[PDB]
């Protein structure tokens, strides 16, 4: 006879490349989720240097390639995807589609608690000049804030470079003469890879803000999940050489 997928929660993440695997891995250890399908748009990448049209338009093919899945609903792992292509993507779309800064607000004011405190923003030049973050937090009366494009963090963590003279450098470099934050939002994927290091740059005051960490709780409110038995199933897809892609994963989430 015919049996087909009953029950299963089967999602889509979507990323402008490999940094988006570091939302992948807290969504897979989370165990929520029975599948996910994971998509990085490598061939293209970085979208954080880039416009808001191009941004958009990649996005939607994105939502195309996914709409072979069937998939319950769709998690923009990507900051600068989610500063810009959420409304196109839910004006198209026909299942819940969730972005990440969002999320990363609503983590932050629950870790600080008190509007007085000061928060730092680090992300790509796009995500910053999107003001997405600044006018969720001032929408919440948290005007205490900076909001610094940290673009060379990207290619450095593409580049392997997690610690050492030469990340030191650039954090002099973009945090020269920046007062000590009581949390500092990673709004990039790839910056929980250089949380390590950030945490030993500005010292125990700074509470660290991991946007995968923070979708995860946001999703654990917004959608009904119960947890699951298993890890998820997980596939990979990429625009361009998805066995590097793979590669990385394996590393990344110790598969
Ligand atoms: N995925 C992007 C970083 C890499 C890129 O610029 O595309 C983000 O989270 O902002
Ligand atoms: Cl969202
Ligand atoms: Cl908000």
């Amino acid at each position: 006879n015919l049996y087909f997928q009953s029950n299963a929660m089967k999602i889509g993440v979507f990323d402008s490349g490999v940094g988006g695997l570091s939302v992948l891995k807290s969504l897979y250890e989370a165990r929520l989720f029975d599948e996910i399908i994971y998509y990085g748009d490598t061939a293209r990448v970085p979208y954080g240097v880039k416009d808001k049209d191009t941004i958009i338009k990649f996005c939607l093919e994105a939502l195309d390639f996914f709409e072979q899945f069937q998939i319950d609903m769709l998690i923009i792992a990507c900051n600068t995807a989610s500063a810009y292509a959420l409304d196109a993507l839910r004006a198209k779309a026909h299942f819940p589609v969730y972005g990440v800064i969002d999320a990363g607000v609503e983590a932050t004011i629950k870790a600080l608690h008190d509007k007085n405190k000061e928060i730092l923003v680090i992300a790509t030049k796009a995500t910053i000049k999107s003001e997405e973050y600044q006018k969720r937090l001032l929408s919440q009366g948290y005007t205490n804030i900076n909001a610094l494009a940290t673009g060379l963090f990207v290619p450095m963590v593409e580049e392997g470079i997690f610690e050492g003279d030469f990340l030191q450098s650039a954090m002099e470099y973009y945090f020269k003469n920046i007062t000590t934050p009581d949390a500092l939002i990673l709004a990039c994927t790839h910056f929980p890879l250089l949380g390590r290091s950030l945490s030993k740059y500005f010292g125990d005051k700074t509470k660290l803000i991991h946007s995968g960490d923070a979708i995860v709780e946001f999703l654990k409110e917004r959608e009904n999940i119960d947890l699951k038995n298993h890890k998820a199933k997980l596939h990979f897809y990429a625009s361009s050489d998805v066995e590097s892609l793979k590669n990385t994963a394996k590393i990344w989430l110790n598969l």
